[PDB]
């Protein structure tokens, strides 16, 4: 996939996760193809830096907001949703990257405050989000919701714990959502990256040679493809960056 | 399936949700094939009435815990695990059939904290209690245990929001579990009871004449082979009670 480098141009996408690695990747990548892109993080600083990164290409500094999905409230995300609301008349992408691994290890060990928290950040604030969000994504002419996966969120494998678990979940609610929106112009869909050059990977695989696999660069086309018009009668689908 | 009055003779059986329902069923169905049952549930009367119904056709009563699973901590159910193993040797069955439907409507209008309830009950209490059971179920010679799954556990459907996402969590964690003890003495699987005469059904389907529908009795004999040694080589897998 190598499409035009205005494909997303105008297009409005928050990207969450977006200090570093795939969304920080994902972010740039965006705003190169044209979007206005706006980032949501756990570190203002770290967000201001992608920003001016993007600013430093761009030349206009997009917004950015901190937001902790650990400990937020419903309220707080609807708070974002206010304040998006408030400087833009849409969402036409919205792409979650943040997530939590937890423990890997057996089932026997789990911590269940570690699996708890795993399944706050990756289940209940993503949907949370999600919900505040959905409004402004229905201005979209064509608006996009993705979700992040894992091949153990389609089979379940020893020592994935609590992340497996909330992968499969991410799997369900995005069919859910899916098939809600299937008439209209909202289409809701799930990315894996695959094993992927990130400090995640690295914390699960500490053996493995990072340098033999992609970066987050090499997979951006199925990133870019989901967000742009290329992709637009495909919903309910689950997508492999890596096959 | 039609297995001898003794398959499941001096079986020991965990079965929550025991109250009424399937579990109540299950409950009553294991004990008339021979299991020694343990009954959990949230009402302390309620488990009284099902345990003195078995008494009163065993003649040994059923011993029982109250655990509400909305608000139950590790510590409550390692509490419960060391009750059992001050009684028994060992467990050969977990039956979970305990779980909370939650809000049946869109995305859209799901409320956070009902939302946040169902997955405490249904994934993140369910999987603390069988943590906490992996040690007895280990000490059977060929230990069983099951889930509660439903059809938007497979497949994600509109206004399915917390249930059908922590139905996909439940086939998730339980194929992880089955995958850490695939070549050792314990199964893991889940069961899809199906559109079945029970009072959660009735709640999301007001309209559908429940006389039209199969009764809990009748959808035993899969409950019934799960915990039975005709099972014993299948496990990571789903079945439907009603294909
Ligand atoms: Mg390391
Ligand atoms: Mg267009
Ligand atoms: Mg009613
Ligand atoms: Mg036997």
């Amino acid at each position: 996939y190598q499409p035009k480098q205005d494909l997303l141009q105008n297009r409005i996408i928050l990207v969450t996760g977006a200090s570093d690695g795939i969304g920080r990747e994902a972010a740039l990548t965006y705003a190169r193809y044209g979007a206005t892109v706006i980032l949501l993080g756990r570190n203002e600083e770290k967000l201001r830096r992608v920003a001016q990164h993007i600013a430093d290409e761009q030349h206009v500094q997009p917004q950015w907001f901190t937001l902790d999905l650990l400990t937020c409230t419903a309220e707080e995300c609807r708070q974002v949703a206010d304040r998006i609301a408030a400087h833009y008349p849409r969402l036409d992408g919205v792409l979650h990257n943040a997530g939590l691994l937890g423990e890997i290890g057996p089932m026997s060990e789990q911590d269940p405050q570690i699996w708890q928290d795993v399944m706050q950040v990756n289940v209940n604030a993503t949907f949370m989000l999600t919900q505040a969000l959905l409004p402004l994504l229905l201005k979209s002419d064509a608006g996009s919701l993705v979700f992040t996966s894992s091949s153990v969120g389609r089979q379940g494998r020893a020592n994935w714990g609590a992340y497996a678990t909330s992968k499969f979940a991410t799997e369900g609610m995005m069919q859910v959502l899916a098939d809600e929106y299937q008439n209209r112009s909202l289409r809701v869909n799930c990315i894996n990256p695959g094993g992927t050059r990130t400090s995640m990977r690295a914390s699960a695989f500490p053996t493995e040679d990072p340098q033999k696999l992609k970066t987050p660069a090499d997979i951006m086309p199925l990133y870019l493809w989901l967000m742009g018009d290329d992709s637009r009668r495909k919903t309910g689908m689950t997508f492999d960056a890596q096959p």
